[PDB]
């Protein structure tokens, strides 16, 4: 990484850290802060080396290709280069590759990071990683939100855990999500629970949903 | 984290450690000094990566959500928003969504820290936190104070235990917690080491109290 | 803690330590020197840290409170307050309760800790942990002195382990522990040693009554 | 390694990390990214150290002293030496076995990598230690991409992680490689998934066909 | 400890090191070398905390006082202390209680260890902690060296293992070890060796020695 | 050890890890580069460490006390010792002995290390140990370069393991061991790939070699 701004390897335990994550968890969407965590203030070289330390999951792993090639394609759309010669003290304009490491050297990429301005591209490409895990994140759940319903002897805290782990792993911005927690949550509670939390009102927070179906 | 007053980012094991912590003891009272503890000196970011590291227990993790949402309206209530733009070298005033790390940068909140004087968004943040967190513990604690009661073949040391651990998830105030060790600690006490405290006095200490019951 | 003179946080792994240290080895008087070893140099928060992060033995951090606030109470008293405006460059008089950390920020423990002539409030508290930790150990010991008497096959070397085991967690000065070696070590040890060590002398070393039953 | 630029030598960790890397997963491609990771900024004798830390799989460990050999040669061959005292505050030209660290000091890689301008030959020998293990990875895979078929009863997820992985260890250039999913992955799934993909169009992402073959 | 001079804590895995040693190998001969690599420029209280920090084995702890008491008061004889204050800029003359670390402060300890020139009791301690350590080492020795014989089946390079270790608790000098070497190794041999050794030359090697019952 | 130039202890996982490396691989090749690796800028204290800490195979250690005595003595007579008061800034010539760190102190050491030009007492001592354990792995060696034959259904690649693996541990220069492989590998191969590998000629690779003995 880079950090208050020299510059540092991969630590042995940052990279095995991450490996045991994704051997444990696979895909499950505390992965992806681990991974902010991990990778904070990485350059795309430190990036790299995290995603192709991941043996097996090799098809995910291929899928994160595919959005980071479509994320570099859309950057040099965005961002076309002009020629000339760079003149001294001064940096070339990154492309998608050199973001993503695959066309530029670690020295070009801490010079770009460390540059005045800096030129963020750790940064940059951190956003495309994690944009295409969420993608996995998202494609590998098991359940969707509809299926999460209250058993007639399951205490309501388990099924709050089932509902709220599963609308983690759901594509909807946070006003879909919110809606489904004013609508869903509620509603496919058992019918014990259900009319208990119809009878707190529809401005009811989950900490008096959860209390009111404490006995029940 | 920031120490001196220079930014770091959370540590592997400062993480992996935290995560452990949720894992096996759950939501024990332990687990916010143990919060505190991997938690000194952290961002919003810092903080956030904690939160988001924890897979499972949704149901509790989103009631966090809505108490730190609670203390942000607060906080943006008590301090309303000036229009105009910053001068140089100054910040813009930290909403509640920026204290909580959701509309901040990582050098946003760098640049409130480390100001002269400080803007502590991660101590303000550190403490809706840790606010939400003993709701949590004070729900999920399986037993209530007054049900704790000295077994008649059972050591006064281990009684003590049961007690005073019952009475560290308690929703209570000092002097409530004072008033539960001078009533209910020598009331619900068997008969045999019941006698034998009334006789020691009013004001007698724990270590006075449970030594006198040692033999019994 | 602070060390040569800068602030940082407890470690992850000095925490962690701690507590599987009260953990295995519950309130040995090990315990205490490990604790004086993990707390080198800590602020009365890093004191706290350690001391609220262990769950279970409830009764014995509570007998911990109790007399810390004794030694809390004697300090005011022994230093009572003065009234007035803290001068520019100054800090107040610490309480009781600032130097236990419930009344002091961690600024105003670094603020004491570092000033010229230093107000060292981390020691101060220390000190009170460590004294009321030394009641919880000779009070948890199982065994007596007086109760430790070689048996007819026991070879020396285990008598001498269990005599000053047990002699570790008792309450005697120097003067006192000086004498049970003195009387009781060579008394209680069974009448082939007892006489054996009778006819060594009375100013004989540990090393000369050891090697003197080696045989035995 | 040097590090930001300063000496110091591979650290117990990083080394037992790279050991128990070739134990563990032996030849296994993601064994390339996890070298690069624990050789960051490291020194030929830092490479060395971690080549003949390898116990076992000599026969492997031969084939890249014979590749490392072909390079030096090569490099040789490439740069030839010139005769001459060398001057004050210069170096002699790095021959291929200096590069390798067989005849050249720590003093003079360090010398070499930290001039101006830098001879970088951490660099130019962790060039070829990869190269040659690309080899031993290559020749060490069990599998053909050939041979991946999709079974009649196999999910299409399982289908699509022997395939990439087994496309992982080809000797194929990035065009070769393209070819390979873009002809052999649709081909040899199942008539099922097969005739689906067929349908969805030669443009098609991976992540549409894998979606295409869920239900299936 | 102090390291180039600036004072530090003792680590908790540095102590966590020595516990473990004390645990695992009891009091063999590698336990000093261990020790003084863990003890490198402790000060007294980092070397009290070393020691106290061994539950069990408190016969041998006993006997290390014992001994690190006599050392105290041959030094308080060699050292006899010179009234009068002490001048600015100067230090007191240690005691032997003092260098032991029982009536000394840390602060008191950092000061004669960094003085110019210094007092190094941390080197002084250290010294007679190693010559109790010796003395426990040679008494718990199970074996003595002239009970060290080959057995009639027993590979040469076994019984050489024995008799150097069981050489290395004995208290004997260089050269009465070297005689023990010159004389028993060879006589104490079985009957084939003795004689195939007894041909080789009274000056031979060990590895000439071993080599030579190598197919014996 | 010292690192750019400042002195420190060898770390409690340093030692650990080579203690490790003794117990579980004993005198196993790879030995000696991880002893080079763990010992990188060590003092001849710091190399002491290390070989003393060791318990168990005394036979072994007893033989490299042997060489080591042996390289001083040499020394000693390549470098005799002049007499004279030595100057101010200026050091003693270093003995064979003081280079061992018998009879040189810690700062004797780091005075000749540092020094302008320094005296690489460190270099020069782990010369001589890891020479003695060359010695050592040879002799401890259980098999023969000669015996090592391919079965009739061995895989080839598990024939040039074990080849290799025994050459490893050969007393042999380059030359001989270049000549070893020139003649033994591809004749004591089995008849099948014996005469697969007389058809690829003279100047054939192990790469090669290895695969015209794949299907084999
Ligand atoms: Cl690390
Ligand atoms: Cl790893
Ligand atoms: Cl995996
Ligand atoms: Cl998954
Ligand atoms: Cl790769
Ligand atoms: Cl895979
Ligand atoms: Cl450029
Ligand atoms: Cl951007
Ligand atoms: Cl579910
Ligand atoms: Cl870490
Ligand atoms: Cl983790
Ligand atoms: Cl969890
Ligand atoms: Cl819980
Ligand atoms: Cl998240
Ligand atoms: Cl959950
Ligand atoms: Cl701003
Ligand atoms: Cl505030
Ligand atoms: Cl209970
Ligand atoms: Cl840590
Ligand atoms: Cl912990
Ligand atoms: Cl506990
Ligand atoms: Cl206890
Ligand atoms: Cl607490
Ligand atoms: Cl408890
Ligand atoms: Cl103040
Ligand atoms: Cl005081
Ligand atoms: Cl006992
Ligand atoms: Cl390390
Ligand atoms: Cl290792
Ligand atoms: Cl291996
Ligand atoms: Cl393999
Ligand atoms: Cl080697
Ligand atoms: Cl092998
Ligand atoms: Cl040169
Ligand atoms: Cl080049
Ligand atoms: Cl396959
Ligand atoms: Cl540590
Ligand atoms: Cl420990
Ligand atoms: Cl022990
Ligand atoms: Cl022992
Ligand atoms: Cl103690
Ligand atoms: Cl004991
Ligand atoms: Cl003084
Ligand atoms: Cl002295
Ligand atoms: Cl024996
Ligand atoms: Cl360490
Ligand atoms: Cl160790
Ligand atoms: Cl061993
Ligand atoms: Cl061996
Ligand atoms: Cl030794
Ligand atoms: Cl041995
Ligand atoms: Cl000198
Ligand atoms: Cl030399
Ligand atoms: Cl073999």
């Amino acid at each position: 990484p880079i950090v208050q701004m020299i510059h540092q390897a991969i630590s042995p335990r940052t990279l095995n850290a991450w490996v045991k994550v994704v051997e444990e968890k696979a895909f499950s969407p505390e992965v992806i802060p681990m991974f902010s965590a991990l990778s904070e203030g990485a350059t795309p070289q430190d990036l790299n080396t995290m995603l192709n330390a991941v043996g097996g999951h090799q098809a995910a792993m291929q899928m994160l290709k595919e959005t980071i090639n479509e994320e570099a394609a859309e950057w040099d759309r965005l961002h076309p280069v002009h020629a000339g010669p760079i003149a001294p003290g001064q940096m070339r304009e990154p492309r998608g590759s050199d973001i993503a490491g695959t066309t530029s050297t670690l020295q070009e990429q801490i010079g770009w990071m460390t540059h005045n301005p800096p030129a963020p591209v750790g940064e940059i490409y951190k956003r495309w990683i994690i944009l295409g895990l969420n993608k996995i994140v998202r494609m590998y759940s098991p359940t969707s939100i509809l299926d999460i319903r209250q058993g007639p002897k399951e205490p309501f805290r388990d099924y709050v855990d089932r509902f709220y782990k599963t609308l983690r792993a759901e594509q909807a911005s946070q006003e879909v999500k919110n809606w489904m927690t004013e609508t869903l949550l509620v509603q496919n509670a058992n019918p014990d629970c259900k009319t208990i939390l119809k009878a707190l009102g529809p401005g009811a927070t989950l900490e008096e949903m959860m209390t009111a179906c404490q006995g029940v």
